């Protein structure tokens, strides 16, 4: 009935078609219409109550944008991006979807494009300073942040900031830890970077960046270490969904209370998966 946490796609042995929704009010899961094409490594977002699945890898790298309407339980195709973008990052500014980075085969994108729902059109914006796949994306104060990822040579702890009015990117303070495939979100005016892969291990560490003091501080780590996790914010708490811990595909969903600096496991997906697109509406 209320706002749900949607997880689309993912990987477990193969790319998946599942669209499921979690109700944090009563702990229930709903099963919704499958995606047209199974996809992992995509990103989710919500604009005008519509859920969007962006990019990923098919079953093969995907330029697709698909739109799910919760009121009709239907997926519809949208204008494709100018390039396939697997392991994409996505952020929304003023009802516009920014597709950041990602990979096409062995090409590691630094390009960025902007989708206009009112026109069903994508347009390129200024490219990032760094090529980033597995990049975490966060929107804060009408700025778009691109955090960590892999540039094709090094895994990254750097982060950079896009200025829509200036159409430009600037590097910001780097993270304490290198992170590709982290969950990045915004909670209570800070950017959170949860988990990821530092080049040797999946991580359970979690650091937040305070823009005022422009520094990254560690906070309480998660129970299960994980990369390629889904992440979202619901009612002032962070939810991370699934992922890969180095051996298993997680079905675990942990929830972070910023006021207690605590991670509790609050439910479990119907099956373990990583590389899901996650959004709330
Ligand atoms: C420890 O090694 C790692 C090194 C680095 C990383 S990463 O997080 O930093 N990273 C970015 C980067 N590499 O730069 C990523 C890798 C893979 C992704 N997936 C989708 C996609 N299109 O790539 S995925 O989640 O769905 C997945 C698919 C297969 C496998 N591995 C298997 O063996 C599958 C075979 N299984 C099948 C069932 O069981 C038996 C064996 C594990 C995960 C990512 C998705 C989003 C963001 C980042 C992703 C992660 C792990």
């Amino acid at each position: 009935v209320g706002r749900l946490i949607y997880t689309a796609g993912g990987y477990f042995r193969q790319s998946l078609s599942y669209l499921e929704a979690y109700n944090p009010s009563d702990g229930t899961w709903l099963r919704l219409a499958d995606l047209q094409v199974p996809r992992s490594g995509l990103a989710g977002c919500v604009v005008g109550g519509l859920l969007y699945a962006v990019g990923g890898r098919n079953n093969t790298d995907s330029s697709a944008l698909d739109c799910y309407n919760p009121m009709t339980n239907q997926w519809s195709p949208c204008a494709p991006m100018s390039v396939p973008r697997n392991r994409i990052g996505v952020g929304v500014i003023d009802g516009h979807i920014y597709a950041v980075g990602g990979s096409h085969g062995c090409i590691h994108h630094n390009s960025v494009e902007r989708y206009e729902p009112e026109r069903d059109e994508w347009h390129l914006v200024a490219p990032m300073l760094t090529r980033r796949i597995g990049v975490g994306v966060a929107v804060l104060n009408r700025l778009l942040y691109a955090v960590g990822g892999f540039d094709g040579t090094n895994r990254l702890n750097s982060a950079e900031c896009y200025y829509p009015e200036r159409n430009e990117w600037r590097m910001i303070t780097a993270m304490n830890t290198i992170r590709s495939g982290a969950g990045v979100c915004v909670l209570h005016n800070c950017i959170y970077a949860a988990g990821g892969y530092d080049g040797q291990d999946q991580l359970n560490s979690v650091e937040r960046y305070d823009v005022e003091t422009e520094t990254w501080t560690f906070v309480a780590p998660m129970k299960h270490r994980r990369s390629a996790l889904g992440i979202t914010v619901h009612q002032g708490r962070i939810y991370v969904l699934g992922g890969y811990d180095g051996h298993t595909f997680l079905d675990s969903v942990e929830c972070y209370d910023p006021d207690t600096d605590t991670w509790s496991e609050v439910t479990r997906m119907t099956s373990g998966r990583s590389g899901v697109g996650v959004a709330v509406t």
